[PDB]
């Protein structure tokens, strides 16, 4: 479509080929835009941004989100590379060394909560004040951070980090205040289904929290791949008055109270009662 | 506690033992309130209001709450019972011909859901604006609607009752704002769990739907008792700065995005991985 | 940007240039779309929509949205046109007698609000139930209706149109549940702005409204312009995987308990001190 | 006009026989000061806690006396106080309680005048672990002392900046979005195995110590009113709220963000919040009462 021809983006937390910001690259790059990549020096050596930064034409500048010193560094690096002000940021960060080392939500060590809590949220706050602070966004510029509806709704075994979504959708409201009414800047968080990658396969019974939202999903789980072409609406000029908003890209779970498929007595093949035509939407 | 001494009511849709409005009256009467009950002519006559009225030391006024004219003649008769004016008024009405009829969400009678919205809605504005309108409701009085959650999250089966709990929240909030700055008159609606009623036994699969939020529900389903219990707090003075609220009182379920005994993998006596203690919460 | 080429659409509710359907209209056929227009024979008398299909190289189906019949007609009128089954379906009605003949919320006429509530919500039902009996829409289609906040949280004057929109929402839900199961159709609200058009011009004091919304809003409001642009998204298939939302295009409104510019005390050219930096956002 | 009537006593019983542990109790215009006097004439036994600091500085001692209890010292960031309070609470009361509340805020971001745009992280950090995590430290630590009975009930105060951002607010607006959240998070588990419910109360803006260092309080309680159709909600009308939620009446009701607010929540533009309003003028919304104040 060209969506995005013009545009120059920064693009956090590309790991692997499974990452939803290597799926957002790809599509940024399809759609007409440069950016550049950034990954924690430990990402870059073990999984392959290498390979995306060479796809994309671009530099990988290594930073630690949770430094406003690497963060100072990184925004300098990306003004340079584009040689000047670039129009959009994807906030695509999440950890918490809790979930990691099996420590449960009623077993917390604070220690580790402070680190979930800076990586996956306060990460957001200190990657805005630095650019902001540099005047790093054009007018009319968009921030997207990736959440998940665990922030509203409590999910068995997801732990801590439901608290930090929490947080990071937040600091979206309280920083798009600001960031609208100065040089209307959008930010904007997505909240995006459950999804096979590195972060995700870290979630306790990742498989089994993922049929569920499946089962409770109409349109089913979105991917990466349908985040990525979510998110470069967010990027477009189409949605320009769009600010401080959660939305939600789950294929209708955060809509559904009970779902057919998520009942116990309910079997594939099962007739649906509750229409007069398309009974067997899912086949006899 | 006499949490209701020297109070003064109306309570509509007190059909049966079961009837959430039947708790309600009987609970208000204990806590020193004196009510007045009212029904449909036909809801009299097949239900059990009379032996109520007899135990809460009151008439019952015959009365279509779609009505305006009987809503007049209802709201007389209350006045002259208690001498003037009263303090709190129970909106417990709702019916879908649809429903009753079989009629699926897909394939409506629009007839039908003129009267599902007349019945279950707008029958609460006319009962306020009939109020209001022969000053019949003291400073600092409660009004209470009950709803249910397929109001913000779609329930299998549940139908053309969803929209009408939609409409019949607004209304709570449309006429709070003015019958709050003018008289300090609180208008709330009490969202509740599925429970087993007249009203509730019609419902799609309904002994299926409360065992999915009994699953869903940490403290499990709440009984009409237990809202009884919930909106005497509402008609109290504790309550008279909450107004244009939707109250879920549902032991969580609103609050819950996946338990643990919802999912398709869970069995009776599984160990429970998201906690380092109790992981045996129903019992090994 | 090509962002609808091949795709098909029905457009309710473009009554006169200021409409959000008609810049929907304009905006989904420079996009690449087919569209068939309707509106009820009244507005296409009264109002330039004739003008909009002439440019949009289209016919008007005349319907009233409350009428199954007329709803029917309107379907297999727009199957016809575009020999088959068409992608999205844009709901752009609201009108409420009470409104219009002055009646306040403390004083319905009763057979007004039922007429609101039929033009204002159930005709998005009704308009769902018909296409989806003949099979109207293409898998991975997209159906919106515009609703307003005062859904969600009252606005001083907005009468029966408030609670209109609430049953408006719940019917996007609803059906979105069934449609999107069935054929992966996606149903979403979109939540604009106040927007000077004919049926916003009838609301309570729109002009200070519009003002209030204005000061809250970081970005300001949304225009009828804008709207058109996020609705565009919503018929692109880059929005495949949303459903069942109420989507807020309002500048920030819909999130914001209370803007600087908001206060009683506020006076343009006041230095903001919740920064360090940029504390005259307004010159 | 908002202001609620009072007079005579209310003496309900509803906590008879109940035991709570109180936080946050610095003075008599406290919220959580208000909930002790109120829980104890409605039958409750309390322990109260305060940091070292603030019952030096603050009349706590005053309240002990009143409600016939101890005050035991306690950072409710520290979960070796938390561990010690708990021991003593329980020592108190013989066993366990029924109740707690969580009263406590605080930012040095906004004590310092360091502005949302140029937070001091060091000082978020802070702020997140007084305003939000401290609630999480206290269930945690309560829980692996089984410290609250079956049907007890959990309580923290927070505010609608969590949902809907206020000018001026800072930091403070996200610790209060953290702490609803842990509400959620320990419901659903306190909750499946010892039905102890958990809910967060969004208070009004309040004239407290907390509440004064809000930029603009003035400003920003005088928006909230004209916003608010029952007008603001006092600390006693929170207390009265409060008590409600400790009551076996609300047994079937957690993880919840309750608004007690005059309706503010709810509230999408008041006629009294237009800058073109001034009094007397007429409401045009209504065929009746157009002039309600
Ligand atoms: N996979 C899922 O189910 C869902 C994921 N999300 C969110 O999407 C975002 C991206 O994660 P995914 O693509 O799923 O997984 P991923 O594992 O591919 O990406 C996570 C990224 O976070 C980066 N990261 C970790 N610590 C960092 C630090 N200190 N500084 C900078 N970067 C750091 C990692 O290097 C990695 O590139 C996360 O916020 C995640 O919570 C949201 C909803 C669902
Ligand atoms: N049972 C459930 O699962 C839930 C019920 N509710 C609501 O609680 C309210 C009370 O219903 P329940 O006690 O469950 O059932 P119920 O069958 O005991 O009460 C329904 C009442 O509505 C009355 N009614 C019907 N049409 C009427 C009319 N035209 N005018 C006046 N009264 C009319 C009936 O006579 C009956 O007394 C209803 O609004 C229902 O939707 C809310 C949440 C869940
Ligand atoms: N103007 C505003 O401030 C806002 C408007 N909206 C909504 O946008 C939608 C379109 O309205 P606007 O473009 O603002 O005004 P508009 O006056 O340009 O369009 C309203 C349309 O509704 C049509 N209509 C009325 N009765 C009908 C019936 N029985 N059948 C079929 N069509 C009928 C009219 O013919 C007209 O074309 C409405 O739902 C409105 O409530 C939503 C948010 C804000
Ligand atoms: N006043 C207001 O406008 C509103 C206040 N709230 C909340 O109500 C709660 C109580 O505050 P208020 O009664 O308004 O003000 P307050 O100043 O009377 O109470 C705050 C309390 O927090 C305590 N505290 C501070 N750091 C602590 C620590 N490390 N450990 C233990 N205690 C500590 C203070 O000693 C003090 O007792 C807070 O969570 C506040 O944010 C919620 C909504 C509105
Ligand atoms: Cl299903």
């Amino acid at each position: 479509y060209n969506l995005l021809k013009g545009k120059k983006g920064l693009i956090f937390g590309a790991l692997n080929e499974q990452s939803i910001a290597w799926k957002v690259a790809e599509r940024a790059v399809e759609e007409g835009a440069e950016i550049v990549l950034t990954n924690t020096a430990v990402s870059i050596r073990m999984g392959t941004i290498g390979r995306l930064a060479e796809k994309c034409n671009t530099i990988v500048v290594p930073a630690d989100a949770t430094s406003v010193e690497d963060l100072e560094n990184l925004i300098d690096k990306t003004m340079e590379h584009f040689g000047g002000k670039f129009d959009f940021m994807l906030h695509s960060i999440g950890m918490s060394p809790n979930v990691r080392k099996g420590r449960t939500y009623d077993d917390l060590d604070y220690d580790y909560l402070s680190k979930t809590l800076d990586i996956s949220a306060i990460s957001f706050h200190k990657a805005i004040q630095v650019a902001r602070k540099k005047d790093a966004i054009n007018d009319w510029g968009s921030i997207v951070a990736l959440s998940y509806i665990a922030a509203q709704r409590t999910l068995y075994g997801y732990n801590d980090m439901a608290d930090a979504k929490a947080l990071l959708e937040s600091i979206a409201r309280s920083f798009g205040y600001i960031y609208g009414r100065e040089k209307h800047v959008r930010i904007n968080t997505v909240s995006q289904s459950p999804t096979p990658t590195t972060a995700g396969s870290g979630v306790l019974g990742m498989g089994d929290l993922m049929n569920f939202a499946e089962n409770m999903s109409p349109l089913g789980n979105a991917s990466a791949n349908d985040c990525a072409d979510y998110v470069l609406t967010l990027f477009s000029d189409l949605t320009r008055k769009v600010t401080m908003q959660n939305l939600y890209h789950d294929g209708g779970f955060a809509s559904m109270g009970m779902s057919r498929r998520a009942m116990k007595t309910y079997e594939k093949g099962m007739r649906f009662e509750d229409v007069h035509q398309n009974q067997y939407p899912f086949g006899e």
